[PDB]
C-alpha cells in the first residue's frame, strides 16, 4: 500500500506533480534528482509518517551529510506524527529530540482506556554521514538519504544497503546533483524519461526494475520563478547554477 489522497488530507498535504510521481511509485529504490525548492523535504517526511502509522513496528532512518541537515526532515516528521496521532486513539507518541529518535507505540485499544496493552512500536531516527560511529546497524523497513550526492557511497554500501535487504525495505534517495558520482549511477539505473540535457548517457542507458528515477529543475516546480533563477547567473558561478537549480550532472 501507498499513502492515498485520504491520507494526504489527514496530513494537510497537497503535493505537486513531482511529489505525486514519487508517492505513486512502488520502486524499492526511488532516486530523485531535484533542484532546490523542489519540495523534497516534505515529500520525504510524508513518506516517513505513513510508514510509522500504516506499518506498525516499521523502523526507518533519515540520514544526511550532517546532523543539522538531518534535523530538517526529522523535524517535519515529528510535527506531522505528533499531530496525526490525535486521530489514532490507539497510538501514543514518544520523542527524544536530543537523540533524534521518534517512537510511535501502537496499542490493543485506545490509549485513554483502562487495560491498554502495547502491541507494536514504530521507530524513526535522524542520522549523520559525518558521524559514522553512530551508524551501528538496525533492521530497517525504510530509509531516506537527503543530499545523497554529498554522502560517501561507503555509507550506503556498508551501513545502509545490507540492512534494507534483510526486511526488503525501500530507500528514497534524494539530492541536488554533485557531478558524476554514485548518485548519478543510481539515478541512471531508474531513468526512463529518455534523452535530456544535463543527464549524460540518458536515452541510451540501461535500467534496473527495482529503480525509478525522477528529475526536475527548480523552475519546473516553480515556473513563475524561472526568470529570477536565470538572473541569478550574474553572481552565481555557472556550475553551481546548473546543479543547484538546473539539476544537471556536470
Amino acid at each position: 500500500l501507498r499513502p492515498s489522497d485520504k491520507f494526504f488530507e489527514l496530513l494537510g498535504y497537497k503535493p505537486h506533480h513531482v511529489q505525486l510521481a514519487i508517492h505513486r511509485s512502488t520502486a524499492k529504490r526511488r532516486v530523485a534528482c531535484l533542484g532546490r525548492q523542489s519540495g523534497k523535504s516534505e515529500a520525504a517526511s510524508v513518506e516517513a509518517v505513513f510508514e510509522l502509522f500504516a506499518r506498525p513496528g516499521s523502523q526507518g532512518w533519515i540520514i544526511a551529510p550532517t546532523y543539522d541537515q538531518a534535523e530538517i526532515i526529522f523535524g517535519r516528521v515529528v510535527e506531522k506524527v505528533e499531530r496525526l496521532a490525535e486521530v489514532f486513539p490507539a497510538t501514543e507518541v514518544q520523542l527524544q529530540r536530543r537523540r533524534l529518535r521518534l517512537l510511535v507505540h501502537h496499542y490493543d485499544r485506545p490509549v485513554n482506556a483502562p487495560g491498554a496493552k502495547r502491541v507494536a512500536t514504530s521507530e524513526f531516527r535522524g542520522k549523520s554521514a559525518d558521524r559514522p560511529d553512530n551508524l551501528a546497524g538496525a533492521t530497517l523497513d525504510f530509509v531516506i538519504l537527503d543530499e545523497a550526492a554529498m554522502i560517501p557511497f561507503s555509507v550506503w554500501s556498508e551501513a545502509i544497503e545490507p540492512t534494507l535487504s534483510v526486511r526488503d525495505g525501500w530507500a528514497l534517495i534524494i539530492s541536488t546533483p554533485k557531478g558524476l558520482n554514485w548518485f548519478y549511477e543510481f539515478f541512471l539505473m531508474g531513468w526512463r524519461g529518455g534523452l535530456k540535457e544535463g543527464i549524460p548517457n540518458s536515452g541510451i542507458n540501461q535500467t534496473h526494475p527495482d529503480f525509478e528515477s525522477f528529475h526536475a529543475a527548480s523552475w519546473d516546480v516553480w515556473p513563475e520563478r524561472r526568470e529570477w533563477y536565470m538572473e541569478r547567473r550574474l553572481y552565481i558561478p555557472d556550475l553551481e547554477f546548473r546543479q543547484e537549480y538546473g539539476a544537471e550532472f556536470v
